[PDB]
């Protein structure tokens, strides 16, 4: 009934038939598996650690919350022991289900799912892990600096590494970390704006990966007071606090995307990840920093809105419960060169708020009327002013 | 059933001749019911008069161009062009009642390039027929807004506008203000369509309000008239020009992808109460034919037909005297900035450009299509959208 | 004897042939005119009002100061006399010396030489003049505005001759002060250097252009702001252009070698000691950084003063400079360079607008940085300062 | 003769040096000195400053072929102990086992080392016993540990992984990529660069950025690398552009150099000397000067800036070691990361050294340099920007 229940339900149903077949080493096995019609012709084993990485990174909040008996509860519960055992069987060089860690240029960015996911839930999902297990993500995410990559949102992909690396007690490259986020900081153009790499593009690369995977890098640093060469007394603090400010724009921006019927723009590549759109605005209400401009209400009410509209399309899944290439049902001709079904599940990162509690008045609080809503009904909604400064 | 100019006409209509049948007699002042903003800095409220007719202008100027007929269509035309020839008189008259603020205040910049845009966009109907000491004023009106010391911002093109105007009337014109003005817009684009509204980017719609437009119109007229401009080769100004008309191509098409299945499309940035203004770019890449190949005619005109009945169903945009109200979608007078009166949000025009095609133009006579986003969220193929990156 | 007398020997000889010619109308009929060899076909003309532009710019100091009867008392009011009737030809359209103010871009350029000299002796060289001649003057500068100029020192140009006509009480154009300001704050690459234009050249047009007449142009707005409301942005922005220019000085300074000579890059190179403007204008207007003393300033402009100006093919048979640069070099001219291009090295002579007893000139020798270092004695270490 | 004035000067800087190194005694016998204002850190970085320096600046001399010249003789004797040398310095239980594994100034100068390998691979490298060979290879390897800074010192970083890179171990490509776009992204424009995103008006375009930017980018274009989004002839574009920039920047250091062999004193580090000319001594070395500049001016403006400032016999110490200074003795130039094996740098004027006796360069007749006949009131070339690259 309540807008919980809808999310819970539908990240269930993505989740489950990715972690039941992958807990028991039949993922490759069983997996109903769909590439882009301009395949680039690489490995299509790349498939699976995109599906699960890409799951793990967006579900890892809502698995993050303490154990209870309810109906939700046992879900968490059940997904949370599956993925146990997913984790296990993708760097078991034995397993059928063995990831594609060593080939490619691909991995990197679905091992930096992997290592938000660990990132964000560090204690119900890297913690349980038994040290072989442990010893192997380590090894596997090491072996991931034979990698040159572009000179794109991709650096980020090598700092969520290095950054995981480091909190986990492991041997870093710092100066991949470093390198990162300084080129992030110099490709901000302006009013929540970033672009991807040294030439901006008008997409949601800034929601996909860019400012989420920013703020988190420079979260870490600042946590563990990290010694950056030649940052001042308070300085990666203070470049977490403008990365949040940013970060709080770009979703006052996202919500007034949001129409009254609840669709969205759709421009720049890869608009099959469907509402990994919206990471940005899931990360700022999970980690309880939304601006004042927002509250928890419309954000919830906007997000579900089009959430039930996109996924009213019965064509997203196949036979088998898994994502089809698509944006609202199976569009297959969407799908870039790069993309299979497997890099569908970007789509989890809209339920990151899953992880504040039941009871949180991010989910308890009244419904809201967002603001495009507000403005074709005729009512009053606020003005919007740009962000300089930052 | 199936006439979405009559519709377009109908509105346009609608807002122009209230405007234009007073001021045709100097009666705008008089009886025009004004409306500024809850929180107006406390300027010269006569600035509206001048914001009003010069937007609405500018916006109608395209249609007005078309040759006479005898028509439902074509009766409309010359009744408002004849009203609008008058109200040109009475704007620079001195000894008119609606005589307009020229003379003080920065914000006549502003206004006087929208003007400026109408005599450039109906040279032949708007300014050509204006009797000779109409014509001077006009000329000496522009002159004398060098005064003005602009933003360094969009305002640039403003003064570009009005010395382009001057140079195409024949006028003593400043090239620096055009060529300063050029440089600057060049160096703030940004990339895949978008520009700096200044040093520093603003994610909002003066794009659409300002830059592109105006930016494409003065390279227009320097290219037509193979303008001498310091350092630029022979071609190199038709070079700046298809480089501007390319950028302008990619907006467009960024334009459509924001409205929805159901005719709507985000609220961003400042001056949100310009209504279909936000469609200038898409409107005149219509009107001039300019549409690139991922855009069809029929799908523009679907999708804006779609966004204007959507908004123009609210009837408190309109006031007693038939004069636009503050507001978006209906009364909303609490999203007008600071400098924002009810003359300001003629800018809604600029959605009319392609009234200017003829009513037999495939633009107005090609079937209906569906837009990116009404064909995405019907499940059916849509086409993947891609950067330009190298502009 | 003592240095002040060599530089007012050297500015006289450079100013009178061309001040006691055109003080009679006599100019274009007397001067000795030589242009490069790789001229680009441009009205020759342009020849007369770069000369007088330059040498006024960099004369009008030594002018301003008071008068008195000493033998450089005498200097100066001979000079001056023959510059206000000079003046006074340059733009009567019935003088045979009336200037090329009409056609050509290049007038903008030596027109802005020319309101340099009335910014910097307004009292001496300005005031003076005839209401006629002031009209005419107005009048000459105004139509400059037909002029496009490129994209690069240039706008300081048109910002110069906007700025004279503000001080002036004419009209006048803000957008074109404005947005000279704006651009040359753009091309502000960093330790003290800015571009010429869009593109960086390594070249010492910061010298020749750029910074002398940003600040001034920056200096005659923040006085007006001044004189009005609360400090304005543009106090900062004089504050930031004196602070880069006082870098540059600490730059050139470095650059004057034990034995007075200095290195010789970019286009341009037969300004001669043009080079130095801001060196000089940094001591004429007081304000040499602290790392700087009057004393060693003085010392390493005459040591390059002095060897420079010994090469006596610097000046032809009719006392007119020469195209080159230590002597005559004709090959080193650019093609848009004339003999009366040579001029701008009257711009290292701006402190003899400070008088003869001021510290400056009565201050002991000092060894410059160089020197120090090749004697292999101590010398400060240099930083750059990267905030600005 | 300029050449013997050059080779002797080389020796007598190396000499005491390698002499002393090649068994084990210099940290014995260096008589050692540090800035007035030196910023504490651990003083046994000096001696790799002055080994890599040396190496890196004699390196192109010592890749010569052996002839049985007196010159020739000089150069077996300091290549022989260079080989000794290098042995020590990464044997961990030598005397002599440089400061390898504290401190991020070892990126500096092991970046120095890197150069002199890739200067003379087959007289300096391919020697080195195997065991030593590993131990270069686990020592720049550890070096990844050290964060640089954002500036310049990216460069060390890439030296060294192209050092990897080339003697077929274990190389980190992010390091030496994320470097040459950081460079080019620092161009300024007319031949200079910033050190960083501030434009500094230094020496820092000679001590480091040109030489090494062009060395990376030599060894790039050689092995025609496939690098991340380089189309096809990308990398060779970039090399050429970089030494389009290095030629003008060549042009500007020869104006540089007054008629009495002075030239200008500004920025950080002035205390390096002769290593002001590095990029003039690798055109030189690497025979691309351009069309402006000949061979014959060149030697000439070089050797009279070397005669005139090692004319001061304070630049040495009684134990034959360079002090602190310019000119000689000037202790309080030194900034307070400098010590006197700082001073070694100077030897990245010998480049052209690599060169035969019996080359052009060497054997060319003497000309006059720009500011010569300028000052001389004779015709003198026009210098022109090159605002394209
Ligand atoms: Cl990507
Ligand atoms: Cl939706
Ligand atoms: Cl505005
Ligand atoms: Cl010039
Ligand atoms: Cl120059
Ligand atoms: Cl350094």
């Amino acid at each position: 009934e309540n807008d919980r229940a809808y999310w819970t339900g539908l990240a269930y149903r993505i989740a489950a038939p990715v972690l039941e077949n992958m807990s028991k080493g039949e993922l490759k096995k069983n997996m109903q598996v769909e590439v882009s019609p301009t395949w680039d012709g690489r490995d299509k084993d790349v498939t699976y650690m995109e599906c699960f990485g890409r799951l793990m990174s967006g579900i890892a909040p809502w698995l993050s919350l303490p154990d209870d008996d309810t109906d939700e509860g046992r879900q968490r519960k059940q997904l949370r022991a599956w993925a146990l055992k997913s984790y296990a069987h993708a760097v078991d060089p034995e397993s059928p289900d063995y990831l594609l860690w060593r080939n490619e240029g691909q991995p990197l960015v679905d091992a930096a799912y992997i290592a938000s996911s660990f990132l964000r839930a560090p204690k119900q999902l890297w913690e349980p892990l038994d040290e072989v297990t442990k010893e192997r993500y380590i090894a596997e995410f090491q072996q991931l600096r034979r990698i040159d990559p572009p000179y794109t949102n991709w650096l980020l992909f090598s700092a969520m590494v290095e950054t995981f690396l480091m909190k986990a007690g492991a041997q870093y490259d710092m100066y991949r970390i470093h390198s990162a986020i300084r080129k992030i900081d110099e490709w901000y153009v302006g009013d929540g704006w970033y672009s991807d790499g040294e030439h901006f593009a008008f997409d949601y690369y800034n929601s996909y990966v860019i400012q989420p995977m920013y703020v988190q890098v420079l979260q870490v640093l600042a946590d563990r007071d990290a010694a950056l060469r030649d940052k001042a007394p308070g300085a990666v603090q203070k470049e977490l606090d403008t990365a949040k400010k940013r970060m709080q724009r770009f979703g006052i921006i996202l919500e007034r995307f949001i129409s009254p019927e609840g669709t969205f723009p759709l421009f720049g590549r890869s608009m099959t990840y469907r509402l990994g759109v919206f990471q940005p605005l899931s990360m700022l209400s999970w980690k309880e920093f939304l601006p004042e401009e927002l509250t928890e209400g419309q954000v919830r009410s906007a997000l579900t809105a089009a959430m039930k509209r996109l996924f009213a399309h019965e064509a997203n899944f196949n036979e088998g419960g898994f994502l089809r290439l698509g944006f609202a049902g199976h569009q297959p001709d969407l799908a870039d060169w790069y993309t299979n079904n497997g890099s569908m599940y970007l789509t989890s990162e809209v339920f990151l708020p899953l992880g504040l509690p039941a009871d949180h008045s991010f989910w308890t609080s009244p419904a809201e009327e967002w603001t495009t809503k507000k403005a074709w009904q005729g009512d009053p909604f606020p003005k919007d002013h740009a962000v300089r400064y930052l």
